[PDB]
């Protein structure tokens, strides 16, 4: 049992909501908040946008400090860092940018990193400014994570949809 509220189950481990993911993180205080995030850990806008200006920009600090030491992440990968006010950890996955001529196979890579975690709230990966098909990523969530996911899904008009479509 674990504090999630109002979700649709789709799949054993996989459910669903409309909401917005800083709100929800501010509510659960997850294990584990999962982070839209880019290569460079530069958090401008979209999920990355909103949850860094909910920490006061302390993610993104923190952020800079790892790019200094480390380099910056690969498409498909993650790292671990603080969840600072939202959460204990934040899990920065970068998914597949389209919007850049990324490779959308490089999707399912970036959901391989959920199943380090037994419980994550986390966005559609590659959707919004990342330009996907949220239905795909959607998709590929499913068929890739074993591990228990509460999806939040900020627009309700593509919440239902997700719904409505789901197979
Ligand atoms: O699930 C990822 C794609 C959705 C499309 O609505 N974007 C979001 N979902 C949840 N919280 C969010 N906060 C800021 C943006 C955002
Ligand atoms: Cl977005």
């Amino acid at each position: 049992v674990n504090s999630f509220s109002g979700y649709l189950k789709l799949t054993d481990n996989v459910y669903i909501k409309n909401a917005d993911i800083v709100e929800e993180a501010k509510k659960v205080k997850p294990t584990v908040v999962v982070n839209a995030a880019n290569v460079y850990l530069k958090h401008g806008g979209g999920v990355a946008g909103a949850l860094n200006k909910a920490t006061n920009n302390a993610m993104q600090v923190e952020s800079d400090d790892y790019i200094a030491t480390n380099g910056p992440l690969k498409v498909g990968g993650s790292c671990v860092l603080s969840g600072h006010n939202l959460a204990k950890h934040c899990l920065h996955v970068v998914g597949p940018n389209v919007n850049k001529g990324e490779d959308i196979q490089l999707l399912k890579s970036a959901y391989e990193n959920f199943n380090q975690h037994e419980v994550l709230l986390a966005p559609l990966l590659s959707a919004g400014i990342f330009g996907a098909d949220p239905i795909h990523s959607l998709r590929v969530c499913v068929d890739t994570v074993r591990t228990n996911v509460y999806l939040a899904v900020f627009d309700k008009n593509l919440y239902d949809k997700l719904v409505s479509s789901f197979l």
